[PDB]
């Protein structure tokens, strides 16, 4: 039990398309800051939470499947949930809330802190300082700006360092001291825009998918991913104006390295696409989206390929992306994005470890 | 038990908010087409089968709950799923219908004749005879033209008669014949433009919420039904092209009288709308809306309608409804438009039991 010698917190991102426990031990510098987090328990399940019946036995089964099992108990607990439980107006998130807690109160060990739906904002602050601790380019001041993207199903986050700007809400920004140094982040979340509740605009769309693949409407796929990507900025822009929101302010503060995480780094990694060094451009996603995928007979490709779940949505992905990206934040098709290895399971929950020290 | 004198089926709406079971008494004419249709049981349940974990103990628990204490046994039963599955891929969808199959064969009292998911289209078809019957228009020869309008969680249909076309996709036409006439149909179903999925993409708009009502970005409610139809309309027009597909069609068949199922017959009916005759125009409709849900505020509003769970989303319906039939369909916004009360449970049900 490494939490016999170390600082042990126990964090669940209650995700929407599933959660995921993970145990972190550390140590803390001088100011009680931690250093050292190493994820020593990890486990996932699905799906999201507050898309199963809010009633006390599904509840209290699901808690049982991702927590009853963990070989560390008696910790500091950390329920976090985002854009799933965001749709949901407080009334209905509250039977959720509600019960969990009294889960918890029945458990022997469980040390629950806090169990709640935290604000986009607050995840786009923990995304960026989550993937800057990987990085390991927090403890010094950095010549250059680190972007961060989060690629959710139910909503999407960018964030990027701004400094204090009266021209934008302070709703939007975020300034924080850790290791010694300031730091102000501009911070966004779009709701609607994750890639579940995208993708649910466009089924019946046959150039998102592969040819003769079977749409719901009894139509075929007749895929094309630079129309594909046009429908889906039509949503991003027409609808949701990401573009007059987030381009101007990227213009005034050039990101220098840009890292996603989220469905991206699952997508990209995939046997169907090959990109270098953990990093693409959205020029390649798209070209490789469309001819990997839309543009190949379904039947044949899903026989070619069958143990990835997601391969049918990957002409619709990859023109999202590129859709949201590069007509919505107004990114550079050429520019490179890095992407987070998926085995590293790196999601936002380690800038909760971070955050509550400062 | 009026099943050992008659013809009963079940038919099971497996919507994307709910199931609803329905057990019809009916006779056959001439020529084997139901008449005398009678509900004889209805029982509903919330929420949409596609919602729930597609896991036998929750499966299992879920088709026990909708099935129970149903006062007639030992019949055919249909189950018919519509957008709420049709959001999944053939892989998901299979894990319910595979549990759903081996639990009603496991189930003495249930014959499970068919269960599967329908396209929109036949959803549209559905919707149209179900409506027709009870207005009792199928037995004759009509001289005017019904159209109809299903609002759902997932999807919303659009059905009204139109000759025969070469040039329309064949899957949004439909010929039938029933009481041995032959009617020809438009049909079309918008899938994401349901009530919910349209709503996850306006839920920080403040013009669609009562003011002061909290949004999920912790900006406040600020009313303006106008302004949250025009944001709707961009969802309608400018992603899924309602108008250029539908309004042509419109102004070349024209449609004498609408009917409305789904969400609106609720809202319609709602203590904050008043409306006579079961009939709406989706001028009332907005300008209602707006007074009294948009411009109202929302601490106080909530606590004088504390048993409504749809209230929250009253100034966004309104909008929505009117962007979808106005902007959407070309409706005028003038044109009365007739909703089925609630207590009728009246669903496109009826029109599985006529047309197989
Ligand atoms: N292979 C994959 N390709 C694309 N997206 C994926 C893949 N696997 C998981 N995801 C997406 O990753 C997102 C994680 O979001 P959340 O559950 O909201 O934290 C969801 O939209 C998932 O569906
Ligand atoms: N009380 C209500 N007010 C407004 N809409 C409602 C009400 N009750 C049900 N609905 C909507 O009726 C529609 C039924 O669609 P479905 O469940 O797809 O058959 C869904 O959008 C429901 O959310
Ligand atoms: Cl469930
Ligand atoms: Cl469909
Ligand atoms: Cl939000
Ligand atoms: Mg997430
Ligand atoms: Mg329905
Ligand atoms: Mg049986």
């Amino acid at each position: 039990n490494p939490c016999e010698k170390h600082s042990c917190i126990a964090v669940i991102d209650a995700g929407s398309t599933g959660s995921r426990l993970h145990i972190y031990s550390y140590d803390t510098d001088d100011t009680n800051t931690p250093i050292h987090i190493e994820e020593i328990w990890n486990k996932k399940i699905k799906p999201g939470f507050a898309s199963i019946q809010p009633n006390s036995v599904t509840i209290d089964a699901y808690l049982t499947m991702l927590l009853a099992d963990a070989p560390i108990h008696n910790i500091p607990v950390y329920f976090y949930a985002t854009a799933g439980m965001r749709l949901l107006p407080q009334s209905q998130q509250k039977k959720y809330y509600d019960e969990l807690d009294y889960w918890f109160r029945q458990q022997s060990q469980w040390q629950l802190v806090e169990a709640k739906t935290i604000t986009g904002n607050d995840e786009a602050l923990f995304d960026w300082l989550a993937v800057n601790y990987k990085l390991d380019t927090l403890k010094s001041v950095q010549n250059k700006s680190v972007g961060v993207m989060d690629m959710g199903g139910a909503s999407v986050q960018i964030v990027f360092p701004m400094p204090k700007n009266a021209e934008i809400s302070k709703h939007n920004q975020v300034e924080l001291n850790i290791y010694g140094q300031n730091i102000n982040l501009y911070v966004h979340s779009f709701l609607g825009l994750g890639q579940t509740e995208m993708s649910h605009q466009f089924l019946n769309s046959p150039s998102c998918f592969a040819n003769d693949y079977p749409l719901p409407d009894g139509e075929s796929g007749q895929g094309n991913a630079p129309s594909c990507k046009e429908e889906v900025t039509s949503l991003m822009n027409s609808v949701h104006k990401v573009n007059q929101q987030i381009q101007p302010l990227l213009a005034l503060n050039p990101v220098n390295e840009w890292y996603s995480i989220g469905g991206i780094s699952n997508l990209a990694s995939s046997q169907l696409f090959h990109f270098e060094n953990s990093e693409l451009t959205n020029q390649s996603l798209l070209q490789q989206g469309d001819n990997q995928i839309c543009h190949q007979q379904w039947d044949i490709l899903n026989g070619q390929y069958p143990d990835d779940e997601y391969l049918y949505q990957y002409c619709l992905l990859s023109s999202y992306y590129y859709a949201l990206m590069v007509d919505g934040y107004g990114i550079n098709p050429n520019q490179t994005i890095h992407y987070i290895p998926p085995e590293q399971n790196l999601d936002w929950t380690i800038g909760v470890v971070l955050h509550r020290a400062l």
